[PDB]
This record gives C-alpha cells, structure tokens and sequence, in this order.
C-alpha cells in the first residue's frame, strides 16, 4: 500500500564529535565562508583516492570517468550543495567515518581554539566536514560507493544523525552534501559570493569546480 518504505537508523554521536559541532552551530566566527573551502577540500581528498585506484584498476572507472567537483546554490529551497565524483562511502564508512568514531584531532582541535588557534585550521585536524554546520542548521549527505547502494545521512546536530538507504536520484560514485542555510548565512547562495570565495580558497584543487544555478520553473 505505502508507496515507500525505507529503515532509518538513528546513531548518537561520538561525544567530541557532539562537543565539536556544538561548538561550531552556536559560536560566532568572523570567517565563516572557510566552509566551503573545506568541503572542496574534502572532495577533492575522495576524488584523489578514487584516482589512485584506477591507476592499478581501471575498472574503478565504470561507474563514471569524469573526476569533478558540482557546487549547487538553489535559493527556492535554500540549499547548497557540494557534488563530488569521488570514490564515496560504505554504509560503514558513513557511520564509522562521519560521526560514532573520534579521531585524536577532534578533541586536539577543540584544545587548540581554547589555546587561541583559528577555526580556519580545521582542517589540519582532519574534521573539517563539520565546519558545514557554521552556516547550515541541518546536513544531508547522499553518498555512493562502488559496489555498493547509495546512502543517505542526515543531522541537525543535537546529538545524533540518522542512516538511510537512497533512491530519490541515483549517483554513479561519490558523495553529494546538501547544506540546508540558517536564516541569516543565504549569502552562500549568491553567485559573486561563491565564485569569490572559490577563487580566494580553492585556486590550487586540481580539479574541474563547476557552478550550477538551480531554479525549479
Ligand atoms: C574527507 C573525508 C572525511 C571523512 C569521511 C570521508 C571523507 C572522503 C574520503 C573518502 C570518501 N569521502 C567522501 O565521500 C566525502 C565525505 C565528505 C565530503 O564533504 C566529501 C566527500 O567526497
């Protein structure tokens, strides 16, 4: 009778990785269009890894050829999205690698903003994704790995993110983050904000970023 019917899973976060992106959601900061840079970042370390497989394996290749990075403004539902091509994420990638797992440089980066480092240096520490949370309220990401079914994760923070299986539009590979805007940080989603952020942060990802408009007519 349902027209669908999907398990949703629901896992709490690790309890740095809860500190952390408290700390991010709540905190003002100054720069906080560092975001973006560290999205790309991350894309571009996923496109890399896919890249070193299909040196030794070209069939690595199958489910796409094309290694780009899509950046998605979309005013009418307020969202910005990050597409990548890259090697993408296992279920237990999603779930051991975006939130019930903490690795050392979590609880090291919290130490160093109290110590008076910068929240631009996440990355260094290995955490960067969730600096999406300094201008989104909630984070959706939809993700495909070889061999395996598309994924989607999900989180308003507030302790926990959920796991589901995809079908809404399928991936060939790699890993789609779809930023939902708090109210106030829409800027993201103008034209001259992106490209001038893009060509501030990102001039040396040695990979295609392409800009798409979205408008539902
Ligand atoms: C960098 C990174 C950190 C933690 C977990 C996974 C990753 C990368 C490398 C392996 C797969 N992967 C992704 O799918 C991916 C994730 C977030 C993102 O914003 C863009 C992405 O492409």
């Amino acid at each position: 009778q349902p027209m669908e019917e999907e398990e949703v899973e629901t896992f709490a976060f690790q309890a740095e990785i809860a500190q952390l992106m408290s700390l991010i959601i709540n905190t003002f900061y100054s720069n906080k269009e560092i975001f973006l840079r560290e999205l790309i970042s991350n894309s571009s370390d996923a496109l890399d890894k896919i890249r070193y497989e299909s040196l030794t394996d070209p069939s690595k290749l199958d489910s796409g050829k094309e290694l780009h990075i899509n950046l998605i403004p979309n005013k009418q539902d307020r969202t910005l999205t990050i597409v990548d091509t890259g090697i993408g994420m296992t279920k237990a990638d999603l779930i051991n690698n975006l939130g019930t797992i903490a690795k050392s440089g979590t609880k090291a980066f919290m130490e160093a903003l109290q110590a008076g480092a910068d929240i631009s240096m996440i990355g260094q520490f290995g955490v960067g994704f969730y600096s999406a949370y300094l201008v989104a309220e909630k984070v959706t990401v939809i993700t495909k790995h070889n061999d395996d079914e598309q994924y989607a994760w999900e989180s308003s923070a507030g302790g926990s993110f959920t796991v589901r299986t995809d079908t809404g539009e399928p991936m060939g590979r790699g890993t789609k983050v779809i930023l939902h805007l708090k109210e106030d940080q829409t800027e993201y989603l103008e034209e001259r904000r992106i490209k001038e952020i893009v060509k501030k942060h990102s001039q040396f990802i040695g990979y295609p970023i392409t800009l798409f408009v979205e408008k539902e007519l």
